[PDB]
């Protein structure tokens, strides 16, 4: 089930895979979880997103040493908001490399975040270019097109049922995207198919703001956005 | 101004030129589209292409007749039919184009031809410069999301010119015609950026208001300020 270390919350989804999830209170309204991954691969840990804060991207890190006892070797952030890349300065303290794509990165200033430190670009099918990314292990990143934000990006866990959508997909409970004036109402419903096509045999779909879901979570996701168009 | 066909060229340095084109719509009129045409040595790069294959055709006749040289590259500055409507023209004339891989990834859904090759950005917005080999005086500059989110901005080195695509408005302009694609949040920030890419330009062309001093760039950072 779930564990509780310090104030986040890890749960194991497959055997080489966990998510973690960190909370923060906003205004009327207490405890808005955001999850991200954390995927063992052979002798190193791979985390995809940091948490809300340093502090909780730390108690990531310590969860990691304790839990599975292997050096991070890396960190992929899927946009530049505060859930996302809020916790930079915990990964960069430790010595961990982090990515993002680059448009992340040139917008993390005016979002008040630390960029990773390095960028990733993206081919025009939207897959990343090998050569920004090199030696990712299982992590099989693809970048859908805008939707919530112009930079969203996703992530497959090669070898597992998993794919996460980050914030660009919300489960199939979901009634509304948020989707603000960043989003991409044009675009949304296409980059959320695109994100299924590219991890057509993922069962197991990973998001931010819900609980994992099936792949109904991205159709849902994108029959909501075909109405903002 | 110079007429050929349907198109209207306007000289606007040593070896620069605006292209014009129009394209009939419902209550506006004709709409004009602008881009650009630059003599670098021996040959001329473009930057857009018309609205239509037919327009583009005539651009690069314009071009022949003109100039007579050989039109090396093209680059486009996103995936609206203003500056992609083109793009099969280019490429029977055996242009190579080039495009931010962004809108390369949309112009399928766009019903746009994508350009030959893409071109991906650093984190400070300046174009990779092995993505955009030989690009001459062209200086590629992404500034953000903002009119789309992949709209791409080029100075002309060695002249007091830049080009902000549909990024930019006059400053005359009375609103921004954002749509959905527009990224309303980061607009101020973007057309800021641009010029502080290109922070000597005192030309800057825009492809819907006709050439203007950087009050263009002030007043539709001041204008995307009150989307926000
Ligand atoms: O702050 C962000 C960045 S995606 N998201 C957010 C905020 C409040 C509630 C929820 Cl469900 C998501
Ligand atoms: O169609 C496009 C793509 S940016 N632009 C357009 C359309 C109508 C009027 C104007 Cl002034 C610009
Ligand atoms: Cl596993
Ligand atoms: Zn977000
Ligand atoms: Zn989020
Ligand atoms: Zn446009
Ligand atoms: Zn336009």
């Amino acid at each position: 089930g779930d564990q509780r270390f310090g104030d986040l919350v890890f749960r194991q989804l497959a055997p080489n895979v966990w998510q973690h999830t960190s909370y923060l209170d906003m205004p009327g309204f207490g405890a808005v979880a955001s999850n991200g991954l954390i995927v063992r691969d052979g002798g190193r840990v791979l985390v995809v997103d940091t948490a809300w804060t340093d502090d909780q991207t730390a108690q990531i890190l310590n969860w990691i040493k304790q839990e599975i006892n292997l050096p991070v070797a890396l960190a992929v952030v899927t946009h530049a908001h505060q859930d996302k890349m809020g916790g930079m300065d915990a990964l960069h303290a430790a010595g961990i490399a982090t990515y993002a794509n680059a448009l992340s990165n040139q917008l993390a200033p005016q979002e008040g975040m630390v960029a990773a430190q390095h960028s990733l670009t993206f081919a025009a099918n939207g897959w990343v270019e090998p050569a920004t990314a090199p030696n990712f292990g299982p992590l099989k990143v693809f970048y859908p097109g805008p939707g919530h934000t112009s930079d969203n990006i996703t992530v497959g866990i090669d070898g597992t049922d998993i794919a996460f959508g980050g914030c660009l997909i919300k489960d199939s409970k979901a009634k509304s995207l948020g989707n603000l004036g960043d989003a991409d109402t044009e675009h949304y419903a296409a980059s959320a198919r695109a994100f299924g096509a590219a991890f057509p045999k993922a069962s197991m779909i990973v998001m931010s703001h819900s609980a994992p879901d099936s792949r109904a979570a991205i159709t849902h996701t994108a029959r909501m956005a075909d109405k903002l168009r």
